[PDB]
DNA sequence: TGCTTCCTGCCAATAACG
DNA sequence: CGTTATTGGCAGGAAGCA
């Protein structure tokens, strides 16, 4: 169908044929191939663009209302993606937020409706 | 070479099923 | 509506880009 299988070391991979990129997750691989069959189509509600994930058309949506969602808990400046928040905290207080402390609150998303992640 | 978007393991939230 | 399947949000490194 839209896969075959690799097993190396009694560990199972998922291989893509068109691109032959690997996955440990099946569903990985489905959430992948999207972009080659563009069987199904994320449209922004905000323009024309037109994404092959949701997550990725999400992303995109929350440019258009700039809700800043990511804040530095070291100086209050909030940010709209992860790269940003990490970017200044590396570089204005010289720590890393994908180490051992929390640097970075992440809010919910209020200005679109999506999901909710309760421990936020 | 510093923004900008992509990528995929993981799994909570949601949907589908029966 | 309780059990099973699916969706897609998240991190944070990778890749794209000018
Ligand atoms: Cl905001
Ligand atoms: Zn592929
Ligand atoms: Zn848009
Ligand atoms: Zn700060």
């Amino acid at each position: 169908d839209d896969h075959y299988e690799l097993i190396v070391d009694g560990r199972v991979y998922y291989i893509c044929i068109v691109c032959k990129r690997s996955y440990v997750c099946l569903t990985s691989l489905r959430r992948h191939f999207n972009i080659h069959s563009w069987e199904k189509k994320y449209p922004c509600r905000y323009c024309e663009k037109v994404f092959p994930l949701a997550a990725y058309r999400t992303k995109h949506e929350i440019h258009h209302t700039g809700e800043r969602r990511y804040q530095c808990l070291a100086c209050g400046k909030s940010f709209i993606n992860y790269q940003f928040m990490s970017s200044h905290i590396k570089s204005v207080h010289s720590q890393d937020p994908s180490g051992d402390s929390k640097l970075y609150r992440l809010h919910p998303c209020r200005s679109l409706q999506i999901r909710q992640y309760a421990y936020l």
